[PDB]
């Protein structure tokens, strides 16, 4: 906009664009959000309005001359270039703990509010310094890597466990600096889930071969040791991480319940290693 100096294009995907852009009026730096509605324009606000420590921040809507700019507060890394520069060694426990439980707390203040976030993964994870995790690219709603099993079984009322899904899948590529389920395709994506996971079954998913895209042809899998799926977190992780993983959506654990998980008796906050 006639605001704003773009020094540099940060993001894209599905939405729109997003710069690195200093108001000319404040001086300050911030993500603008280039978007591509009555309907629209009211939920956008609503999100204007939800904050919280782990939720990035939306500053201004800006909807001028028919176009919608979003306007953010601005971190310098998301967790995939910090995953990425961190695969020789991988990322600490505590450190790794600490993101997950308040990705968790984030995760928790949305859904009270009945806001999912749908399509998280590391990169619309951001990270500052002061080792705060947040939240970012939601209340909006090309890989399917982090996709739950629901939404490719043609499931259209999603729950907000769809999110716990997405969190478990990134818990244990922090752990194993390995993607779990690097599927690409829709189909693809689901045979990956089933051959670590198992075929689901009405037993263990009860109206799951009832569901859209289920067909009775689907070859039959058995479930994995999570041991060999997600070495070397301990019992108590590898715990929370089946919790997250349950196939059936209302059998999986909540952000709130995962709060009190015995994982994060021991949470601390340390500050991550970053070069920006
Ligand atoms: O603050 C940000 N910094 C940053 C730096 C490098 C890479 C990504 N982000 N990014 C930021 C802030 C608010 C909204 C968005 C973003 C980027 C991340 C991917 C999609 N985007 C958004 O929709």
């Amino acid at each position: 906009m006639e605001n704003f100096q773009k020094v540099e294009k940060i993001g894209e995907g599905t939405y729109g664009v997003v710069y690195k852009a200093r108001n000319k009026l404040t001086g300050e730096v911030v993500a603008l959000k280039k978007i591509r509605p009555s309907t629209a324009i009211r939920e956008i606000s609503l999100l204007k309005e939800l904050n919280h420590p782990n939720i990035v921040k939306l500053l201004d809507v800006i909807h001028t001359e028919n176009k919608l700019y979003l306007v953010f507060e601005f971190l310098h890394q998301d967790l995939k270039k910090f995953m990425d520069a961190s695969a020789l060694t991988g990322i600490p426990l505590p450190l790794i703990k600490s993101y997950l439980f308040q990705l968790l707390q984030g995760l928790a203040f949305c859904h009270s509010h009945r806001v999912l976030h749908r399509d998280l993964k590391p990169q619309n994870l951001l990270i500052n310094t002061e080792g705060a995790i947040k939240l970012a690219d939601f209340g909006l709603a090309v890989t399917l890597w982090y996709r739950a099993p629901e939404i490719l079984l043609g499931c259209k009322y999603y729950s907000t466990a769809v999110d716990i899904w997405s969190l478990g899948c990134i818990f244990a590529e922090m752990v194993t600096r390995r993607a779990l389920f690097p599927g690409d395709s829709e189909i693809d994506q689901l045979f990956r889930i089933f051959r670590t996971l198992g075929t689901p079954d009405e037993v263990v998913w009860p109206g799951v071969t009832s569901m859209p895209d289920y067909k009775p042809s689907f070859p039959k899998w058995a479930r994995q040791d999570f041991s060999k799926v997600v070495p070397p977190l301990d019992e108590d992780g590898r715990s929370l991480l089946s919790q997250m993983l349950h196939y059936d959506p209302n059998k999986r654990i909540s952000a709130k319940a995962a709060l009190a998980h015995p994982f994060f008796q021991d949470v601390t906050k340390p500050v991550p290693h970053l070069r920006l």
